[PDB]
């Protein structure tokens, strides 16, 4: 007989740690430079393999690097990265469209579907 | 008002992709050399930030590198890495103790508790 076991919460817990690591800027191997049209330049350190696992666009991009990002607002990028590491996203209603546009841009389909479904209303 | 959304399955899905990436040997930044006492040398490519998020011992170790691993059996290491990326682990009963010893060695407490609870019986 062969024993087997699954920890139901493991993925949620491992992501918690991965988020700590990003916040401590530990083990990061990418820096996203978001320069965008009158808004101040922002930088976001992250882990390539985590970004790739949430976005086909990031996966395509990566399969210490500094990446220039045009065409998306830093605050929008910030929220998408948070989603990549936390499985949740928040914005103030008067902006759920801007977020959606970022999520469309990065093929984060679950976020797109969420904003879209909410915007319809 | 501020909108918020959580994708319940995101962590399970992102890990699925991270596992694909490891299997395709994409974005890896560590190679674990497991040489152990009469057994053949084995190598395991992985992502530091994923190993770190499942093991305090790996986190301590990392906070393309080749790491020499002594004192643990390659097949045991293999199963622990699988657990790190899949949240599940399997072995053939006549070996759940060997696995437990590896899991103890790497402070993967949920695996230790699982084998321990099963061994008691
Ligand atoms: C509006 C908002 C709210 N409420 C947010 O929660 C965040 C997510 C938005 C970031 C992007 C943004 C916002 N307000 N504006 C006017 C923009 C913007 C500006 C220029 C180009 N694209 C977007 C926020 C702050
Ligand atoms: C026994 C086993 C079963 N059934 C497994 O599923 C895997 C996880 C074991 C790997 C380690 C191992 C096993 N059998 N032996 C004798 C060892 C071993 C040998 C020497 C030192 N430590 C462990 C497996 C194959």
């Amino acid at each position: 007989r062969t024993f087997s076991y699954t920890l139901e919460d493991h993925t949620k817990q491992a992501f918690g740690i991965m988020n700590e690591l990003r916040l401590s800027q530990q083990l990061c191997d990418v820096t996203l430079q978001v320069k965008y049209q009158d808004a101040p330049a922002a930088q976001f350190m992250a882990h390539k393999v985590v970004l790739a696992s949430s976005s086909p666009v990031f996966k395509a991009m990566f399969t210490m690097e500094v990446v220039s990002i045009e065409g998306i607002h830093p605050k929008v990028m910030e929220r998408l990265i948070e989603f990549a590491y936390t499985a949740s996203i928040s914005m103030g209603e008067k902006c759920v469209l801007h977020v959606m546009n970022g999520a469309v841009m990065y093929q984060i389909d679950s976020v797109v579907r969420a904003c879209s479904d909410f915007l319809v209303q």
